[PDB]
RNA sequence: GGCCGUGUGCCUUGCGCCGGGAAACCACGCAAGGGAUGGUGUCAAAUUCGGCGAAACCUAAGCGCCCGCCCGGGCGUAUGGCAACGCCGAGCCAAGCUUCGCAGCCAUUGCACUCCGGCUGCGAUGAAGGUGUAGAGACUAGACGGCACCCACCUAAGGCAAACGCUAUGGUGAAGGCAUAGUCCAGGGAGUGGCGA
RNA sequence: AAGCCACACAAACCAGACGGCC
């Protein structure tokens, strides 16, 4: 239902029939109200597809945007999200 | 369409070998003989533009030699010619394989930051091979062609095996297609004339 | 020379390695 605290949070179950590119900036904005971001790495692959890694800049756009969009039905289709369990390669890359 | 020969290709055998492969086998120089050269299925597209190369075989302008002297001849000779055929650059190509994109759909609920699931179709693509390369050229097929598989035989690195050894993804099963089987038309047969020596 | 190129054309045959004999 949960997940401990990170700058990023893993999203899953969607229609990857979209495009990689295309579903980047359906989401650049879509998940940047209330704070800044860094990266929405996305894969095809038949594992990664289906599944996001929106980054932030602060804690906080996360704890929030855990809740402020979890369980939403992103095209026709619910949503899942969960902080990441590894702090992304970006800033546990530089801190 | 039979027999002699000439050259180029080709395989077999012998011999030589900086050589590639682990081995078989390929390659390369070369000499001599024509015994031997697997099967089924699949593809039929592109078939364009340029350039080098070239045996035998033809002809003898010039040159050399000779008929003692020019005239005229005779002898030798190819880079003049045909041509079996050896290839390059650029362009394009069926289906089979590389890899990228979209569509059925089949499956996927999957925690990542170096990419990458699977048949089917369309497009692009890359490495082969082909095309350019016939008697001018035109169209059909398919084989000796491309591709998949099967078989026979060879060696066995690797994987297997305690081990005698086992086994291909590897290797042998010619070349022909610079028109092969065909149907066309050319060319000669058999005209005229221009270049030419 | 050989050959080569134009327009013209009767056949069988020859004809897509060459030179010969049949
Ligand atoms: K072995
Ligand atoms: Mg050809
Ligand atoms: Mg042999
Ligand atoms: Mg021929
Ligand atoms: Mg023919
Ligand atoms: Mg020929």
């Amino acid at each position: 239902p949960e997940t401990r605290p990170n700058h990023t949070i893993y999203i899953n179950n969607l229609n990857e029939k979209i495009k990689k590119d295309e579903l980047k900036k359906s989401l650049h904005a879509i998940f940047s109200r209330f704070g800044q971001i860094l990266d929405i790495l996305v894969s095809r692959s038949l594992k990664m597809r289906g599944q996001a890694f929106v980054i932030f800049k602060e804690v906080s756009s996360a704890t929030n945007a855990l809740r402020s969009m979890q369980g939403f039905p992103f095209y026709d289709k619910p949503m899942r999200i969960q902080y990441a369990k590894t702090d992304s390669d970006i800033i546990a890359k530089m801190k």
